[PDB]
């Protein structure tokens, strides 16, 4: 029961819009930050807390920031070897273990066709991409928010926590039918970040930050070109 205005202030802060408005001398009213968000999400650029902007802010999405408050990390944020390993550290009880394993394998198979990298499952803490399910504060100081709102987050390529992918288990994980969010579609978006991709402004793109259920092929031209500009 946040008000529409309280939701707007929280959204603009969480995803980096308020910090950018501060750097431009324009954080004492909502309008300038709203214009930065409408440009970034490809909404009409009104500067108002209008119906299209409120509908966007209420839409479940990725927990990675858009414009600001990104942490300082080690290295140039791409992988420098070909065989990327992953470890499924724990399981949601919402799906059978073999269905969770296959959702992650399918999400990696989407990227493998369009990148010179391979993805291989291991059972070891020193995998490149460690996958975890967690609730609220889950060990990295970037807490989840309970049911709906942000669904998951991931870290850009590098050592340790870098490249890792976390899924909010206060969500109901499914394949996106009946109830719950598609673990396949969320994992596919989060693995893009774990390969070094940013958010897209193209609403149809996999790397757009909002969750959109589809039964169609998830990759768009903007996603494939994004990976091409990283690894060839
Ligand atoms: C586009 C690029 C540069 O490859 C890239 C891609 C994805 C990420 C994810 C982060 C990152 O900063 N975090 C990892 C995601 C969790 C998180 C959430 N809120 C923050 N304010 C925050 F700093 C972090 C830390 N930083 C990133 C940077
Ligand atoms: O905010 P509205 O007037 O576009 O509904
Ligand atoms: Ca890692
Ligand atoms: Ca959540
Ligand atoms: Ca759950
Ligand atoms: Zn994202
Ligand atoms: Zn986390």
């Amino acid at each position: 029961n946040l008000t529409d205005r309280q939701l707007a202030e929280e959204y603009l802060y969480r995803y980096g819009y308020t910090r950018v408005a501060e750097m431009r001398g324009e954080s004492k009213s909502l309008g300038p930050a709203l214009l930065l968000l409408q440009k970034q999400l490809s909404l009409p650029e009104t500067g108002e807390l209008d119906s299209a902007t409120l509908k966007a802010m209420r839409t479940p999405r990725c927990g990675v920031p858009d414009l600001g408050r990104f942490q300082t990390f080690e290295g140039d944020l791409k992988w420098h070897h070909h065989n990327i390993t992953y470890w499924i550290q724990n399981y949601s009880e919402d799906l059978p273990r073999a269905v969770i394993d296959d959702a992650f394998a399918r999400a990696f198979a989407l990227w493998s066709a369009v990148t010179p990298l391979t993805f291989t499952r291991v059972y070891s803490r020193d995998a490149d991409i460690v996958i975890q399910f967690g609730v609220a504060e889950h060990g990295d100081g970037y807490p989840f928010d309970g049911k709906d709102g942000l669904l998951a987050h991931a870290f850009p390529p590098g050592p340790g926590i870098q490249g890792d992918a976390h899924f909010d288990d206060d969500e109901l994980w499914s394949l996106g039918k009946g109830q719950g969010y598609s673990l396949f579609l969320v994992a596919a978006h989060e693995f893009g970040h774990a390969l070094g991709l940013d958010h897209s402004s193209v609403p149809e793109a996999l790397m757009y930050p909002m969750y959109r259920f589809t039964e169609g092929p998830p990759l768009h031209k903007d996603d494939v070109n994004g990976i091409r500009h990283l690894y060839g």
